[PDB]
């Protein structure tokens, strides 16, 4: 099987059905004691749950599902009626996403799209029922987040109090989408300073005696 597979068998046998903390917990569990993964994770996840519940947006575009944590963060503290759409373009990822938001009892507020966001991005209107979005929240691959920001604002997706966020604007890095972002006067900024998860990194020593010939 795959680590995606792995991380979906723990939540399933370890987190509480229909909880959505309790399926957070047990991915940040996992990641951070067995394997890493690209999980946003908990400490930029806190500062996630602070916007969301300042801004309390009624639709949700996020670019990058993986194993659904981000999803379930968010949509777990969506008011009632409001939505979260998801972008993903690897499908196998996409599969464990819908498992995890069926575990943690939020597939009726999030719906996942399948494919690249610079396909998807130009057919929200359209397909999905889409006028403005409240909130974006970035963290697919980091070469997409200026480009699509571009995009967004192409398909008159955006309107004044939009909220992008976006991950990794450290680490791994997003040096286009910052300069952009933080020179335009379209975009008022903010950073919010963290840790980048799972970072518990075990390694060690090998002592080896020699015996001899
Ligand atoms: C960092 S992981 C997302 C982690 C997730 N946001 C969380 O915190 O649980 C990045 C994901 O973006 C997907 N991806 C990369 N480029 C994409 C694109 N242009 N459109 C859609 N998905 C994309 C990758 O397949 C991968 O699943
Ligand atoms: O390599 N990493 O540490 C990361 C971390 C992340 O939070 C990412 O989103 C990522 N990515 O999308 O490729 C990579
Ligand atoms: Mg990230």
């Amino acid at each position: 099987d795959t680590k995606e597979q792995r991380i979906l068998r723990y939540v399933q046998q370890n987190a509480k059905p229909g909880d959505p903390q309790s399926v957070l917990e047990a991915i940040d569990t996992y990641c951070t004691q067995k394997e890493w993964a690209m999980n946003v994770g908990d400490a930029k996840g806190q500062i996630m749950d602070a916007v969301i519940r300042e801004y309390s947006p009624s639709l949700v575009l996020e670019l990058g599902a993986y194993c659904g944590y981000s999803a379930v963060r968010m949509a777990r503290l969506l008011q009632p009626g409001a939505r979260l759409l998801t972008m993903e373009m690897n499908p196998d990822y996409a599969a464990i996403t819908q498992q995890m938001l069926n575990f943690a009892g939020l597939q009726d507020k999030v719906t996942i799209l399948n494919g690249a966001s610079q396909d998807l991005i130009p057919q929200l209107k359209k397909k999905y029922d889409v006028d403005t979005l409240d909130m974006v929240f970035l963290d697919h691959w980091k070469d997409r987040y200026l480009p699509d920001t571009l995009l967004l604002e192409k398909c008159g997706l955006l309107r004044k109090g939009t909220v992008l966020l976006a991950d990794n604007v450290i680490v791994p890095g997003t040096p286009d989408f910052l300069a952009y972002v933080r020179g335009s006067s379209s975009f008022e900024c903010t950073h919010y300073s963290s840790y980048l998860e799972y970072m518990k990194v075990v390694d060690g020593l090998e002592k080896a005696i020699y015996q001899g010939p």
